[PDB]
C-alpha cells in the first residue's frame, strides 16, 4: 500500500507519488486535479469520483467505468494509469480515484487554434478508426463520439476519451454527431453508430463546419435526409417503430446528393470515404477495420500495427445486483489493478 497524504482541494487522499495537485475539473461525475506523477514523470489527471455507490445505478456506473477503463490498452484510446482508494478494507471503502494522462486539448480546441490540412485530417481520422477497430473488436461501442472526446496532442497524436434527453434537445453538439437510428430510436443499435459519428467529424474537419447542425431532432433528421436521401424500403422494414416508419413515410422522397458537389475541392478519396461512412442503413456502412484499408490512408495504413483487443466480458450489464454487490465488484477491481 503506498503512503497517502490528505489535502483539502474536497479532501483528497492520494499516494505521495502524486504531487502538486491542482484542481482543474469537477461536476457531478467527480472532481479532477492535474498532478505530477513523480514516479512515472507523467503529467496526470486524478479524478475523485462523486458519490460512486450512491444508488444501484451509480454503483453500476462506477463499476462500468472502471471495467471499461481497465480494459483499454491502445495508443489511441485513453487507458487507466492507476486507480486507488485510501481504504484499507471493503468495510472502509468509499472513495475511488482514477488516474489518467493529463490531456492537452481536444479536437475543438485544436481547430479553434488552427486550420487543419488534408494531411492532418488524414492522420487524425486514421487514428480514430485505428482506435475504434480496437474498441469494436472488444465489442465496445462508444455511442458518443464527438470532437470534445478526442484529445489531440502537440504532435497531432490522438486518443479517444470519455466513452439526458434535455441535454440532447435543441441546437446542441451533444446530438449533432449521433446516428439517426439512435437519435430517433429507429431500431436497436450496434457499433456502426460510431462510424456515422466519424463521418460527421471528418466532414467537419474538412469543411470547418458542423455537418448537421440540427436545431432539434427533426430538423437534424431533415438535414441528414437531404444529404443522404430518404429511406428506401429495405431500411424502412428495419425500423421497428410504426410511428417512426409512418413519420419517415410522410417526408417527400429525396435522392442521395452528389458528395463531390457538397464537399467541393476535397480530396476525392476523402469524398469517397465520407460516402462509405455516411450511409443511412447502418448495415451497409464501412467498418473501422475496412475503412483503415481505404486508399485515403495509404500513407498511414499498417495492417501489422493496427491491433485488436482482448475480449471484454460485459455480462454484468445484464445483471441485477444490490448497491453493495456492485460496490464490492468495484473494490475487487480496484485492488487487482496491475499498473501499466
Amino acid at each position: 500500500r503506498p503512503t497517502f497524504y490528505r489535502q483539502e482541494l474536497t479532501i483528497w487522499e492520494v499516494p505521495e507519488r502524486y504531487q502538486n495537485l491542482s484542481p482543474v475539473g469537477s461536476g457531478a461525475y467527480g472532481s479532477v486535479c492535474a498532478a505530477f506523477d513523480t514516479k512515472t514523470g507523467l503529467r496526470v489527471a486524478v479524478k475523485k469520483l462523486s458519490r460512486p455507490f450512491q444508488s444501484i445505478i451509480h454503483a453500476k456506473r462506477t463499476y462500468r467505468e472502471l471495467r471499461l477503463l481497465k480494459h483499454m490498452k491502445h495508443e489511441n484510446v485513453i487507458g487507466l494509469l492507476d486507480v486507488f482508494t485510501p481504504a484499507r478494507s471493503l468495510e472502509e471503502f468509499n472513495d475511488v480515484y482514477l488516474v489518467t494522462h493529463l490531456m492537452g486539448a481536444d479536437l475543438n480546441n485544436i481547430v479553434k487554434c488552427q486550420k487543419l490540412t488534408d494531411d492532418h485530417v488524414q492522420f487524425l481520422i486514421y487514428q480514430i478508426l485505428r482506435g475504434l477497430k480496437y474498441i469494436h473488436s472488444a465489442d465496445i461501442i462508444h455511442r458518443d463520439l464527438k470532437p470534445s472526446n478526442l484529445a489531440v496532442n502537440e504532435d497531432c497524436e490522438l486518443k479517444i476519451l470519455d466513452f439526458t434527453d434535455d441535454e440532447m434537445t435543441g441546437y446542441v453538439a451533444t446530438r449533432w454527431y449521433r446516428a439517426p437510428e439512435i437519435m430517433l430510436n429507429w431500431m436497436h443499435y450496434n457499433q456502426t453508430v460510431d462510424i456515422w459519428s466519424v463521418g460527421c467529424i471528418m466532414a467537419e474537419l474538412l469543411t470547418g463546419r458542423t455537418l448537421f447542425p440540427g436545431t432539434d431532432h427533426i430538423d437534424q433528421l431533415k438535414l441528414i435526409l437531404r444529404l443522404v436521401g430518404t429511406p428506401g424500403a429495405e431500411l424502412l422494414k428495419k425500423i421497428s417503430s410504426e410511428s417512426a416508419r409512418n413519420y419517415i413515410q410522410s417526408l417527400t422522397q429525396m435522392p442521395k446528393m452528389n458528395f463531390a458537389n457538397v464537399f467541393i475541392g476535397a480530396n476525392p478519396l476523402a469524398v469517397d470515404l465520407l460516402e462509405k461512412m455516411l450511409v443511412l442503413d447502418s448495415d451497409k456502412r464501412i467498418t473501422a477495420a475496412q475503412a483503415l484499408a481505404h486508399a485515403y490512408f495509404a500513407q498511414y495504413h499498417d495492417p501489422d500495427d493496427e491491433p485488436v483487443a482482448d475480449p471484454y466480458d460485459q455480462s454484468f450489464e445484464s445483471r441485477d445486483l444490490l448497491i453493495d454487490e456492485w460496490k464490492s465488484l468495484t473494490y475487487d477491481e480496484v485492488i487487482s489493478f496491475v499498473p501499466p
